[PDB]
């Protein structure tokens, strides 16, 4: 084990103003923190389709409504239903020091090691929250945080039950049979993920484990 | 009127391990902040019953538990889910200073003026928050907040339109629905939300008037 047992899982999701190509900003931010001993406690996944699992009792969340400096394009505004416009007269501020604080803290009542969990992470979430927290004046709340994309994981675990689909909504669909909620909303993108996650809850961990890398390695999106 | 019109509401629960004679503490809670703006646009209830209103989009929530110094009776572990050993166990930590600070950046993205809303707040959430904070070496984060109790403001709201005004009675009178994930923080914040968001306008207004200072509310105990 490269880094040891992660303690804690954070599932994690973003929205965005738009695809990386356009230097997207986020628009909205949830952490869901889950202890390793949530996760293992889940009961076995028994049926065809299993009943998609109940949420640990016992977590932590945030979820943050972030106004970008920039325009959401057309198709981000539509499928998130967020907008500079409204974030702005709702007043919701800019991805700042404050916000930078906030995480700290949050992260702070989570035992360590901590690993963040995210659905392409690898690709959009990770890169961006790199580039987003990169620009502020206090340093990394991440920089001691742990990383894993959860689409390889379910790859592995998914291959090994035994082309297909890899978005969350199509995992989420094949094991249990049923649509997800409230999709490309920060928060309902963290709860499917973490039902996902909840299928081979021991495999997962172990999976963790194994593939868990320091975010101070995940290279920004944008400079 | 008395501090102008609140810009932010943030509906607040809490769980603890007792009743107010036991000098309980907190073992979760769940803050929602909503601006007056999202809770105005939540279309009028129409039908009888209405339907249960759709959640503003634009929320910010902060839902943690919270490890206790002392055990939950019986009957708070039963009914909330949670006790002492298991949230230990999970690595959670006391109402300390770090928790003050989160409270703190978290109110800090909210504009002001900000209102405090809990169901049967002015008796139990209030005051025990009160204690919880006075506990601490960092002053009160809630220092600069105004509070308000949703029960004299649903018993207002329902009044013009015996009965219980326990939360559960009060959602189910107005949604003839059951509602879900009782006696949690988050699920009794989301439950509250719906019943605000009954008759929006009317109930800023009510806020409005009633908002009193988070620093005038006294101590559960001391
Ligand atoms: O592909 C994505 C995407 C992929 C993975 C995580 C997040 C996003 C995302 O947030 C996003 C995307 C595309 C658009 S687009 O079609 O309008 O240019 C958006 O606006 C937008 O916000
Ligand atoms: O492809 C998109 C997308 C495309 C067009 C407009 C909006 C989005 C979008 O909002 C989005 C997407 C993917 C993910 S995912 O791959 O990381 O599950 C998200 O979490 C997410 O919010
Ligand atoms: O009155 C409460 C109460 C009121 C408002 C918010 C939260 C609680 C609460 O959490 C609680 C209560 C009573 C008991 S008791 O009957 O077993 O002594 C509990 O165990 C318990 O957890
Ligand atoms: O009376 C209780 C209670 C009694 C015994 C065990 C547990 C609880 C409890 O957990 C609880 C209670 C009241 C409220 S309320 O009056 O503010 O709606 C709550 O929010 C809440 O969580
Ligand atoms: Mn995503
Ligand atoms: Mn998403
Ligand atoms: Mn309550
Ligand atoms: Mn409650």
């Amino acid at each position: 084990l490269p880094h040891g047992h992660m303690q804690t899982l954070i599932f994690l999701d973003l929205e965005a103003t738009g695809l990386p190509s356009s230097r997207p900003e986020v628009t909205e931010l949830c952490l869901l923190a889950v202890h390793r001993r949530a996760l293992e406690n889940t009961s076995i996944s028994q049926g065809h389709p299993p009943p998609v699992p109940r949420p640990p009792r016992v977590v932590d969340k945030l979820s943050l409504c972030i106004a970008p400096g920039k325009a959401c394009s057309p198709g981000a505004s539509e499928i998130t239903g967020l907008s500079k416009a409204e974030l702005e007269v709702q007043g919701r501020q800019r991805f700042d020091d404050n916000l930078a604080i906030l995480l700290r803290a949050f992260l702070q009542r989570q035992p360590q090691p901590c690993c963040l969990v995210a659905h392409n992470g690898d690709r959009y979430d990770f890169p961006l929250l790199q580039t987003e927290l990169a620009r502020l004046s206090t340093p990394s709340p991440l920089d001691g945080t742990f990383c894993v994309d959860s689409i390889a994981a379910l790859k592995a675990l998914e291959q090994a039950s035994s082309r297909k689909s890899y978005s969350l909504g199509s995992i989420y669909t094949r094991l249990y049979w049923q649509a997800p909620t409230d999709s490309h909303t920060a928060e309902g993108d963290v709860l499917t993920l973490l039902s996902i996650c909840q299928w081979k809850p021991q495999a997962l961990l172990q999976w963790v484990d194994e593939h868990a890398r320091p975010f101070s390695t995940v290279k920004p999106m944008y400079g």
